[PDB]
């Protein structure tokens, strides 16, 4: 049996930048991973089966990224013989991060998936090939896959490497659910944000262009970073409604937990710019 990190992400900013026609939004964002999530844990099989063993809530198997990570590999690989004969996996995960809660877990969990059984079942596919198969399967899923701290374009595909500085976090997440696409759909969200250099990026202040918009219609979105913006600078990650402070210690940030009142549903962790689970495949 083996062991796989899954880590969440955040966006230390996030700007729209437009919209295309098939509906996706065009964007500027800056990713980082923290050193913490989920764990995934694989036992290869001869049967060619691919079991998740461990159910997620509220998600069908077959509806579950993992599952349909571990496929789409098998019917990639195997269209172009690279699958030895009765490859397959029982796969299990100690899940984290809250299903949808805005820290990528999803995402995650698809991209380490590929990258583990790919290695596992010895298919020798590419990252590039490997990211590739991610995008279909969601638009983080490549930063996840290519595993370093990235500044990103397009949809979240167009990745260029960046090494942020990696503060320490307290990360929320506010008591409601706050579906992507409705964020995305909402007629007040900016998609019209300049685009505008990397240099020009990283000298201006870091915000979340989907902050407003969450802010504005969930009140505990609201609640929790006005709790927060009294002790830190403190934004959305993603289209939320997961929020997070940065702190320059981790003295500081366990400090605010610690004062934190339970609602903040809180923890702490590390940016890492190196993502857990490329660290743990060298
Ligand atoms: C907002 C971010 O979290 C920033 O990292 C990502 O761009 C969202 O990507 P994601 O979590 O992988 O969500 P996906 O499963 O890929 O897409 C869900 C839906 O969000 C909307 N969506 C997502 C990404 C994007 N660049 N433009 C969009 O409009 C689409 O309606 C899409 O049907
Ligand atoms: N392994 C998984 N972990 C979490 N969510 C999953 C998984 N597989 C499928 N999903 C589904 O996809 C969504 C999870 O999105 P996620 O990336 O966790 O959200 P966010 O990006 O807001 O954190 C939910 O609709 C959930 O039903
Ligand atoms: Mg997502």
């Amino acid at each position: 049996r083996t062991q796989w990190p899954s880590p969440a992400k955040l966006n230390l900013f996030l700007y729209i930048t437009g919209q295309r026609a098939d509906g996706y939004h065009t964007l500027q964002t800056l990713f980082q991973f923290l050193d913490y999530g989920d764990t995934i844990s694989i036992e290869l099989r001869d049967d060619g089966d691919i079991r998740l063993l461990t159910p997620v809530e509220g998600v069908e198997h077959e509806d579950n990224l993992i599952v349909r990570a571990a496929r789409l590999l098998m019917k990639t690989a195997a269209d172009s013989g690279r699958l030895p004969t009765g490859s397959g996996a029982n796969i299990s995960i100690d899940k984290r991060l809250p299903v949808g809660g805005g820290l990528g877990g999803g995402s995650s969990n698809a991209a380490t998936v590929l990258v583990a059984l790919n290695h596992l079942w010895q298919c020798g596919l590419s990252m590039d090939e490997l990211a590739e198969m991610g995008l279909t399967l969601g638009a983080d899923v490549p930063v996840f896959v290519r595993g370093h701290a990235a500044f990103a374009e397009g949809v979240g595909e167009i990745l260029t490497p960046v090494d942020p500085p990696e503060k320490w976090y307290l990360v929320a997440h506010p008591g409601v659910s706050i579906p992507t696409p409705v964020i995305f759909k909402d007629p007040e969200l900016p998609r019209n944000t300049p685009k505008r250099s990397i240099e020009t990026l990283l000298k201006c202040e870091f915000s979340n262009d989907c902050e407003v918009i969450a802010r504005k219609r969930f009140r505990e979105v609201d609640a929790v970073l006005s709790w927060l913006l009294e002790y830190a600078p403190s934004r959305l990650t993603g289209t939320g409604a997961c929020v997070f402070a940065e702190f320059d210690t981790e003295s500081e940030a366990r400090q605010v937990l610690e004062q934190a009142p339970e609602w903040l549903n809180g923890f702490v962790a590390k940016g890492v710019n190196l993502s857990p689970l490329h660290r743990a495949m060298l």
